């Protein structure tokens, strides 16, 4: 029936020593669920003869970079799609050399039932890879002219279709290479007046933390943050690539939002510190507040746990003459946000959950989900000697990838002010410094600013020659 090891590596038999499935659920589905594998079981369970598998497709195509390259992989599937065809019987031999056509009664069969079910599969597959992931042939352009010498020297009536969609989608692809982005915006509710406040509209080097209105600056960071958040693929967070070696080249979309969350949150620590007067300090933590307040109303979640993270830091944390000064009002709306995060996120989902879009999620926890998720599981199963490459790890991943990409669909009702968002998109508060050694600054900048308890605080001058009053976080309604 199926060909022989020696001329197909995908017709090796299933053992524990090649395949591991997994026995939670599946009591006789049709389809087993595969906990572990070698690559070859993997690719041939991607692209069995018996069933599709959409499933398991988009979860290997979302992390097989985790154990395969993109060229590896392409290679894989083209074997897979090349099977050998049987030799004819005897008779069939005797039917040709007489000059007659043979019966051919198995070759038949097994075009039939073997070879045209796994190359549709392999089409399959590798549909889906230009349709989601096509940032490999992006970044690689000698796979993607393999990936087109392949799907064009594909013969047969049964395949047509499947090539024209592929190529259809390759070529769509190409014409995105010099596009770019777009207005589309699901948007349903009446958007606000942008507001303002010291600084004049336009007046760009007037831009300030206490300048800006507060309303505004939460506004323009939630749209900020909600493209951030959506612009991450899943693929970016697949073996924590944002912590490998080709980070700024593989977790593009990811860094940025990384790196936007450090700079936003150690930009609100710079502001508090580096006011060194107490009673502007106050008027600085409280407006930061206000932010916080704006966020919550808008379900930015991201925000809101931003402002946790800089109140919670060790140069903020530790300035109880400031915090004294904030109001009970203002204390509660902390509280209430770091409650958030209290008892392993258990107020944030259960918030999230309840919540209407739109939203941006806090994008921390699914970083340290993965993370934790990486670290607490191998990257192969031993079996009889053998290494079996753990899928169900990947798999694990992939679940919290669908996590964030569920809540990638939902823009929000804001205009935005280009200036306020370019602002923003160029905060840079370390400057030439790195991080540890700028919040080591920090920290003893708080301790300059307040003292430890036996050294008394002294009082420091004026930065502001402006009015610190807020306008509030109720709009101009
Ligand atoms: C509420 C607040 C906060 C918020 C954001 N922090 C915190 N708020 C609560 C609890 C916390 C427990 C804790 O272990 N941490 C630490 C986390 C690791 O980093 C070092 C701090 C921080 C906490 C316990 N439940 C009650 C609410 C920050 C500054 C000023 C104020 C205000 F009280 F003045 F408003």
């Amino acid at each position: 029936r199926l060909p022989s090891a020696d001329v197909y590596r995908f017709a090796e038999p299933d053992s524990e020593e090649n395949i591991i499935f997994e026995e939670n659920m599946q009591p006789k589905a049709g389809i087993p669920i595969i906990k572990a594998g070698t690559v070859i079981k993997l690719i041939e369970r991607l692209t069995y003869h018996m069933y599709a598998d959409p499933n398991f497709v988009r979860t290997f195509l979302t992390t097989y970079r985790s154990f395969c390259k993109p060229q590896e992989l392409l290679s894989l599937i083209i074997e897979r799609f090349e099977i050998p065809e049987p030799e004819p019987t005897e008779a069939d031999r005797i039917a040709i050399e007489n000059g007659d056509q043979p019966l051919s009664a198995e070759l038949k069969r097994f075009r039939k039932e073997y070879i045209q079910p796994v190359q549709l599969r392999v089409l399959n597959v590798c549909r889906h890879w230009v349709e989601h992931h096509f940032y490999d042939f992006e970044r690689d352009a000698y796979l993607l002219q393999r990936m087109e010498e392949f799907i064009g020297t594909v013969r047969g009536k049964a395949m047509k279709k499947w090539v024209e969609s592929i190529t259809k989608i390759i070529q769509r692809k190409k014409i995105a290479r010099d596009n770019g982005p777009g207005h589309n915006i699901t948007f349903q509710s009446s958007p606000p007046t942008v507001e303002w406040h010291i600084s004049r509209p336009g007046h760009i080097e007037t831009f300030d933390l206490l300048t800006l209105h507060p309303i505004e600056i939460a506004r323009q960071l939630t749209l900020l943050e909600s493209d951030l958040y959506r612009a991450v693929q899943p693929s970016e967070l697949v073996g924590s690539v944002w912590t490998k070696e080709d980070k700024e080249i593989n977790s593009p979309n990811l860094l940025k939002m990384i790196r936007h969350t450090t700079n936003l949150t150690l930009w609100f620590e710079k502001c508090i510190v580096e006011t060194e007067n107490l009673e502007e300090r106050v008027a600085v933590v409280s407006r930061i507040i206000e932010i916080l307040q704006v966020f919550q109303e808008l379900n930015n979640f991201n925000g809101v746990l931003e402002v946790v993270s800089a109140m919670n830091s060790s140069p903020v944390y530790r300035l109880d003459h400031t915090f004294e000064q904030i109001p009970s009002r203002q204390k509660k709306i902390l509280e209430e946000a770091h409650e958030l995060s209290e008892d392993h996120y258990k107020k944030y989902l259960a918030k999230l959950r309840s919540i209407n879009p739109p939203c941006v999620p806090f994008f921390g926890i699914y970083l340290t989900n993965i993370l934790k998720t990486e670290e607490g599981n191998p990257e192969v199963l031993k079996r009889h000697g053998k290494e079996l490459i753990n899928f169900s790890k990947r798999r694990k991943v992939a679940e919290i990838t669908g996590e964030i990409q569920q809540y990638q669909n939902q823009p929000y009702c804001l205009r935005v002010e280009s200036d306020i968002k370019r602002f923003f998109e160029n905060l840079n508060p370390m400057g030439n410094s790195m991080e540890k050694e700028f919040t080591d600054y920090l920290f003893n900048k708080s301790l300059e600013i307040e003292p430890r308890n036996p050294k008394p605080l002294p009082r420091f001058p004026k930065k502001y020659s402006y009015p610190l009053k807020s306008p509030g976080v109720r709009p101009s309604n």
